């Protein structure tokens, strides 16, 4: 069904995600696991990046190596919970430019509310990685993509922890070219827009807010 | 090379190329080694077995997955394997850790153990053995020897760069050991360094001569 | 003249801060150094925290040890640049609750307004650490303290990298009980509200935005 | 009345140390705490380092800053347990040279056995930081100091987690110029050379060895 979805299949991700799902897992551990899983999802999510051959001189001899255009990578957390994922991916892409997009989803209305967007310069060359752990209805990530495109972004990859089918479908309907990398695809949403079985409220579980 | 996996990822190639570069100092070199090890870890741990287990999420009960976490063993070869171990332990924080010190003689091409301190090993244990430079292979073959002497069965070798001779030597002796690397280089020079390689890994990590 | 100000005097902080100040220092290194300085400033900023005696059994024998009320610590970055400080402090206080505050400061009117604030439960018992690297006019941190107090915060400690006299003075005028820990006190503000000699625009230098 | 001993008094160190002492604390957490305590002990152990004034140009203006001779710092773990400490201090001193000294203490004879020493160049200018968590009889650290001095080291600082009085005294008797920074001074040694109340076997508890 889901042309643009990659569900990353790795035993360590399964392991770690299951601990996150567990309601007894507190915020220190929940954050650690989120960072760690993002590091593994990063493997798959960045596999597409382009290399240029470049000469290198080693201590022994000259040879031909490889280079990515490093400043051309843009990492964009959706606040708050995407912050922790951004920390993870920046361990792998430490010379990326970073944007921040503040959106929350209104609990009652289930619409996205934008409160901040500060982005580095964007153009056709820029590879953007947008990060938000829970892709539920999709309204938040769609809004963030809207803001990215508006500001010149072309190539955008979404990295999430868990998606629901309707969220993935929503993103595909609007933005057919956006690839989505996740640790799991769950079953559906409950009446309050939470992913089932999911893991509850990610922001609250990360930061101990109520 | 039946047992060799050369991990092909653009981020690994990028980072490895900076490590190769003679101008890259110790602080960066270490960072890059740890970062590459995190990526090589993906591929090197793909084989680990899951058990299904019940979990209750805040929403509902469901079926999740679990690895026997204490049954993983991480074993750096001193010194330069230390930085790799730091990397992999980010991903496998509940592993037991062993340490092995081997001196390789350049003149005779023989290896001897100077230290080995291991956690309990048995058939169930998944051992990851870490050394950046797999050159002649004698060091990793000695470390595998020690591991097997102490009860290890399943051993996976993770390295940064290998030379063909080192890979062959390991496969001749220990045909079941899988080897994950960032690169397979061309050959060794008259002093047993990998070409083009990256020089002396330990010295470049810690700024020793 | 500055009752509530602690300028932390340590050769490593001076060293690292000098590197941040240097205009050639790129975003990767600037972030690193900010986190590392925050770790050292943490030493002094948390020295006041109260211990309870508790029994502990070690593998050899029982003894009396010490404990802090860990979940009663609250870390609050001011977005964006406080985010990197928060990562630093959370390495030492990983069981803290985390709040996030977004304040716009208007350059033309000198007024500050909240655009986001998401806080964990606050009360008299909670030890709050509020983090923002550049304490210039002071209006941003004063608005954040206002919001904290509004939501029940009592004990609040400000941690910054560099402050200007006017900022310190402004905080002391409003909130006489807030202690302020910094790596340096600089000379003054320029016509555009930047600290001299300071280090430029901290957010932009951390994230490579313009 | 131990002239060269500094017991670092900080409520976060006491908090963290108490968790390490607790026999139920597993290897993952034990390692994190040892690295975190070392960061705090680093504050006090490096306070003495010497600054040179240097010019820096910030994006705003030229000013006078500070600089330490960074490559002139040497970090030396005693294997194995010292490794985790070195990892912590290297977070603050990332440009330091690193030596390794392999010594274990024979459980039966309580004598130090050296199996490895690989050191960067040493001279009178070099500031050496020697790290080993448990300073019990002193034999290990005395042997390591011996090796350092033999190779040209002059200024040496010992950082440990817990010391026993007899170990501190033994170091003072031999090397009266070596300062020792620790998180705690415990009471005495038992019959097998373990610190009471201490925390058991540091190497085993870090790495899950028997
Ligand atoms: O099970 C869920 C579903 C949604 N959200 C939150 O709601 C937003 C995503 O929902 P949506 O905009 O994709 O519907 C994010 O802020 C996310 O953290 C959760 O925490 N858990
Ligand atoms: O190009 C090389 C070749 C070997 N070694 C070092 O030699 C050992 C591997 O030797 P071998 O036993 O595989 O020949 C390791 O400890 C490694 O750091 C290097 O640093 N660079
Ligand atoms: O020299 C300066 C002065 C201010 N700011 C920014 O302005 C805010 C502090 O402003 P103020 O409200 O203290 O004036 C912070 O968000 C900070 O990043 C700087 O980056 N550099
Ligand atoms: O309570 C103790 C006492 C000693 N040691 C170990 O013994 C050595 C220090 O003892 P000594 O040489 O100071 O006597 C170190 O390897 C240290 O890890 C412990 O682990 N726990």
């Amino acid at each position: 069904h889901m042309k643009n979805l990659v569900v990353v299949d790795h035993p360590l991700i399964k392991h770690k995600l299951t601990i996150m799902r567990d309601k007894n897992t507190g915020p220190k551990e929940f954050r650690e696991l989120l960072r760690e899983i993002t590091l593994l999802l990063a493997y798959e999510a960045t596999r597409h990046l382009k290399c240029e051959e470049v000469e290198v001189e080693t201590p022994i001899t000259k040879t031909i190596g490889y280079r990515i255009n490093d400043k051309d990578i843009v990492v964009v957390p959706i606040l708050r919970a995407g912050l922790v994922m951004a920390d993870g991916i920046l361990e792998l892409l430490p010379n990326a430019s970073v944007g921040h997009i503040g959106i929350y989803r209104d609990p009652e209305t289930l619409q996205a509310v934008e409160y901040y967007a500060k982005l580095p310069p964007l153009n056709d060359d820029k590879e953007v990685f947008l990060l938000d752990p829970m892709l539920a209805t999709g309204v938040s990530s769609i809004k963030a993509i809207e803001i990215l495109k508006e500001n010149g972004a072309k190539k955008i990859t979404l990295v999430a922890l868990i998606a629901a089918p309707e969220g993935v479908e929503a993103v595909e309907k609007k933005y057919e070219d956006v690839k989505i990398y996740v640790a799991a695809l769950d079953e559906r949403l409950n009446d309050h827009g939470y992913i089932i079985p999911g893991l509850g409220d990610a922001g609250d579980r990360l930061f101990r807010t109520k």
